[PDB]
């Protein structure tokens, strides 16, 4: 039972295919067109079915060439409004029909951000991008909006001719629009069945550059060069992910670098991963994000969580592969460094929510909860820690990766639950069930708070970071003089980041300490987004008025929620910046991503 969806569940009917024909209208900020669902009944004598929608205007519904009856129920908040459709003829089990719905979206569709020319790089053309995960697909097109259903799709998309459309699919060519020569139609085919949350569209002044045998980077012209360099390790990451997961089945692996308001670091849209431009650090240092989205091509897009209650299946196994890619690429010690940091992000989230909070459970009950409100690192790092703990328990990485590969083959193209996963783990490791029965399943899967067991981590790359952070925290005023630029001589940008996270955990420090840190380390100059983010947090929580404009500027000039949310929150909790924080949010809110706008609004207690 998918408690985030109002649609008929997969036991009743399932969508096998979507043919989308639509037109992007920048003047009205609407998508208008038809969604033709090929629907297979799962039941005898089926006479109606129910679809998810959200802020969609339905024009008509056509089956066997006739307008048919349908009704929209009362809006149920962030779930949207169910659409009941009356079939003209009862369907037997396994029978397929095609249902063609004429629809138009709202400019406030929570799946979409419409950008004015001034909000892009070029300054002449507008831009549109989608984000359907978790349950915003219903705000683009009526559908069974649940990952328990997988479908193929094909689409034809008409856009102003000087713009380009891309989707989560293989590009199938372009032509002038026969109905209007001011337009081009772009075609797309996704031959591999997918959950609808992986449906994606961008329309913009896009250009592409080739960076490996199956990868082109796409962005606006002014980001292309820099992105081709930043993401140059992409092919080699695919080669390793294929070795760990089995064949890459999706044809293409492209990258789209979005405008700065993209709400995520990355989004594993099939054939076309979307990434934040805040990845462009100039040194490839943030590439683990690519490794992570690549990994979804197996864990997530092939084997999918059946409902969002089981999200950790998606994310934990994906972080687990991500960290294996990075460990192959850079050495086992680096995998362990990133693993430990991830445990540290886990400590932060549990501390923030509170150790008994329901959202700190690995498996969560999302009835009545908006998945955007519940979203945190918990399913990522608690899930990763589980797998990392089982890895050590069952004989090491090589052995656990043999399980990961077999799990992918086993559930390829399916949607699965935590029990489906646990069963296969027991089956695969039958010769080691004795060890498996020593796991505290009830605590690991269903209890709030930190996991009951913390794995073993190599400390090698981490020590220098913990040591500098401890010098800073235990320093008194008469110790500040001994800090020098050379303290950082031997730290990678990742160690500098981990140095800041250690220190941010004990924040505030005295203002004097922070000022000296700027004096000797000149963190203000660093443009790596992760480092700068943590440094501005350390500054604002330690109450340094000079950082108020730097924090306001970062919070609004990009919209990656990981950064923009805690920055606004910190700013709001600092009395000197509180008023400018709420003022700034209120000035920017209209032209913000609607999901970010909503979440920043709640974090600020505004509206
Ligand atoms: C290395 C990763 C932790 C990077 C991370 N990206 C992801 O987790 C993506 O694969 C997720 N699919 C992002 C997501 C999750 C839920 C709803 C909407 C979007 C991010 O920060 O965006
Ligand atoms: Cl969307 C989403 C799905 C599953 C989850 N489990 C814990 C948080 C959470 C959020
Ligand atoms: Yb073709
Ligand atoms: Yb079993
Ligand atoms: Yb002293
Ligand atoms: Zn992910």
């Amino acid at each position: 039972v998918d408690t985030c969806s109002l649609a008929s569940p997969a036991s009743v009917c399932r969508t096998k295919h979507l043919h989308l024909r639509c037109s992007v209208d920048f003047t009205r900020r609407t998508l208008t067109g038809t969604a033709a669902l090929t629907v297979q009944s799962q039941e005898d004598n089926l006479r109606s079915l129910v679809l998810d929608t959200k802020d969609l205007t339905i024009e008509k519904v056509v089956i066997n060439g006739q307008e048919v009856k349908y009704a929209l129920g009362e809006r149920q908040s962030y779930k949207g409004s169910p659409m009941e459709i009356s079939l003209p003829i009862a369907l037997s089990k396994n029978q397929e029909i095609v249902i063609e719905i004429s629809f138009e979206t709202s400019p406030k569709s929570s799946a979409l951000q419409w950008l004015t020319p001034e909000q892009t790089s070029g300054k002449e053309h507008p831009y549109l991008f989608s984000q359907c995960q978790a349950i915003h697909c219903r705000a683009i097109l009526p559908c069974q909006d649940t990952p328990s259903v997988k479908l193929t799709y094909t689409a034809e998309v008409s856009v102003p001719k000087e713009l380009v459309a891309l989707m989560s699919a293989i590009r199938d060519g372009e032509t002038p629009d026969p109905e209007d020569p001011s337009r081009k139609i772009y075609k797309f085919i996704q031959k591999v069945p997918i959950p609808c949350y992986l449906i994606a569209l961008v329309v913009g002044a896009l250009e592409s550059r080739q960076i490996g045998p199956r990868t082109l980077v796409w962005s606006e012209k002014e980001q292309v060069e820099k992105s081709a360099y930043e993401f140059s390790e992409t092919e080699s990451m695919l080669k390793i992910a294929e070795d760990l997961g089995g064949p890459y089945v999706w044809g293409q692996y492209d990258l789209l670098v979005l405008p700065p308001s993209f709400p995520y670091g990355g989004m594993e849209n099939p054939c076309l991963t979307f990434v934040t431009p805040t990845l462009l650090a100039g040194d490839k240092s943030l590439s683990n994000v690519i490794a992570h989205e690549i990994s979804h091509s197996w864990t997530g897009n092939l084997v999918t969580n059946k409902t969002w209650d089981h999200f950790w299946l998606n994310e934990g196994h994906t972080v687990y592969l991500e960290r294996h890619i990075c460990g192959r690429l850079f050495g086992e010690k680096f995998r362990h460094f990133n693993a430990l940091g991830g445990w540290g992000e886990l400590q932060n989230s549990v501390k923030t929510f509170g150790e008994t909070h329901p959202f700190t459970k690995l498996v969560v009950d999302l009835t009545d909860i908006d998945p955007d409100v519940a979203y945190s690192s918990v399913p990522y790092e608690k899930g990763f820690a589980l797998l990392f703990y089982l890895e050590q328990l069952l004989g090491g990485p090589e052995i656990f990766l043999g399980f990961l590969k077999a799990y992918v083959e086993k559930f390829s193209y399916k949607s699965i639950t935590t029990d489906d996963w646990k069963d296969f783990l027991y089956s695969y490791f039958k010769d080691k069930v004795d060890v498996l029965n020593q796991v505290d399943w009830n605590a690991w899967l269903y209890s709030p708070g930190l996991p009951p067991i913390k794995p073993n981590y190599d400390m090698t790359l981490t020590n220098a970071c913990i040591a500098l952070s401890q010098r800073w925290i235990t320093a008194k005023e008469d110790d500040l003089n001994s800090f020098n630029a050379t303290d950082l001589k031997d730290l990678s940008s990742h160690q500098l980041n981990e140095f800041l996270a250690q220190t941010l955990q004990r924040a505030p420090l005295p203002l004097g300490h922070i000022k000296r840190m700027q004096e000797v380390y000149n963190f203000n100059a660093i443009n790596n987004s992760e480092i700068r983010f943590r440094w501005l947090r350390l500054c604002i929580q330690s109450k340094w008025e000079d950082a108020i404009p730097l924090a306001l500027k970062m919070a609004t000039e990009q919209g990656r929620m990981k950064f923009t949310r805690p920055l606004f929150k910190d700013l709001a909790a600092f009395d000197k910046s509180h008023d400018q924080a709420v003022r700034t949010y209120q000035e920017h809110k209209a032209s913000m991503h609607p999901v970010t706008a909503m979440l920043v609004g709640k974090d600020l207690k505004v509206d």
